[PDB]
């Protein structure tokens, strides 16, 4: 099935297009091509600095009547410098304005860590540590709930929250809306079994980011493990007459996850969508899971002293 039912009663496409690092002069075409070849879910964020250009593509495809707005599922994320109650609505509205939308399908707290507001996305002290905000995650959640009640967003969720932080939200006094989604890094080298089971047991849908291991991440080191080049994964793909990327995308789908591979290459955008016509066996799935090594693309390494840094915790 192409969509998963969320705890807000809406359905979310299990395959979406990622847009982190998609250059602004390429992302409009990427999103146009994606919609043309079947994608109905785009993963966005203000911090990616390309929402205007994503929006141009969405608006053109709506105008062309390639798709209806109700058939699209557009996700964005509240950046860390906007955790303050009085800044959340304006951050959401800037994203809506850039994406050329009147509502988002899903709006996520991008990270649990709040930073000092201002122009800088990573405000630093003179010694290089990120400068925190005193705003706690629970008050930021209350501000997210208001966006649902104002009609700006259909669903709210979280991203990069560890198990205890998810629990904190679920245990919030006076909680009005549960998170619909927790978007986390997940691939065969970071399989996330504990966090995924917890979220799924609470009815929170998990989205897997960096499913191909983000080979374009800015801090890649040549010695790092490489999913797309792992001969063991290549062998599973060859057995199924699929590409390694197609296996890497199908894998989270069969764990009841949503998955958001990024590409700006038209052929790969189309490739990555052709994952609804084959099945990995249970043995394939367990074999892929066995490759876990707790290896992260995204460890927010500049924020490790923040009180809310998510990755000291086991999960
Ligand atoms: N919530 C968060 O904190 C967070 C963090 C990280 C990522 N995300 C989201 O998750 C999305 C996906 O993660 P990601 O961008 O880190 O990396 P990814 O999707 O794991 O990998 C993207 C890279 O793989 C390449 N690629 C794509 N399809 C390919 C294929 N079929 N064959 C070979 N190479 C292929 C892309 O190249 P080309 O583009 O050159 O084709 C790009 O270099 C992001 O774009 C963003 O939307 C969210
Ligand atoms: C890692 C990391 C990043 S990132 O790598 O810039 C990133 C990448 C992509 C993205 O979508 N979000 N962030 O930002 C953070 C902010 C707070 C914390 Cl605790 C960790 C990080």
């Amino acid at each position: 099935a192409s969509r998963i039912l969320l705890n807000n009663g809406a359905k979310m496409p299990i395959l979406g297009l990622g847009t982190w690092k998609s250059p602004p002069g390429q992302v409009t075409e990427a999103v146009k091509v994606a919609i043309d070849v079947g994608y109905r879910h785009i993963d966005c964020a203000h911090v990616y600095q390309n929402e205007n250009e994503v929006g141009v593509a969405i608006q053109e495809k709506l105008r062309e009547q390639v798709v209806k707005r109700e058939e699209l599922f557009i996700v964005s994320k509240l950046w860390c410098t906007y955790h303050e109650k009085g800044l959340v609505k304006g951050a959401c509205q800037k994203t809506l304005s850039d994406l050329k939308l009147d509502y988002l399908d899903l709006y996520l707290i991008h990270w649990p860590t709040g930073f000092k507001p201002g122009k800088e996305f990573f405000p630093l002290d003179e010694s290089g540590n990120v400068v925190p905000s005193d705003t706690n995650i629970l008050d930021t959640w209350a501000a997210m709930e208001e966006l649902v009640d104002e009609g700006l967003v259909k669903a709210i969720g979280i991203s990069n929250f560890n198990h205890l932080q998810v629990e904190m939200i679920l245990n919030k006094p006076g909680l009005k809306y549960k998170p619909a989604v927790n978007q986390i890094e997940c691939h065969p080298y970071l399989t996330q079994e504990k966090l995924i089971q917890y979220c799924q047991s609470k009815g929170i849908v998990v989205t897997a980011y960096s499913p191909l291991g983000s080979p374009d991440r800015p801090w890649a080191k040549p010695e790092d493990p490489s999913l797309l080049e792992d001969p063991r994964i290549k062998a599973i793909a060859a057995k199924h007459n699929k590409t390694t990327a197609q296996v890497l995308i199908r894998f989270p789908m069969q764990r009841n996850l949503v998955v958001i591979p990024k590409s700006v290459t038209p052929e790969r955008i189309a490739e990555n969508f052709k994952v609804f016509d084959f099945e990995l066996s249970s043995q394939d799935m367990t074999t892929l899971l066995s490759y876990n090594r707790n290896w992260r693309v995204c460890a927010l390494l500049s924020c490790t002293s923040h009180k809310d840094y998510p990755f000291h915790e086991e999960f």
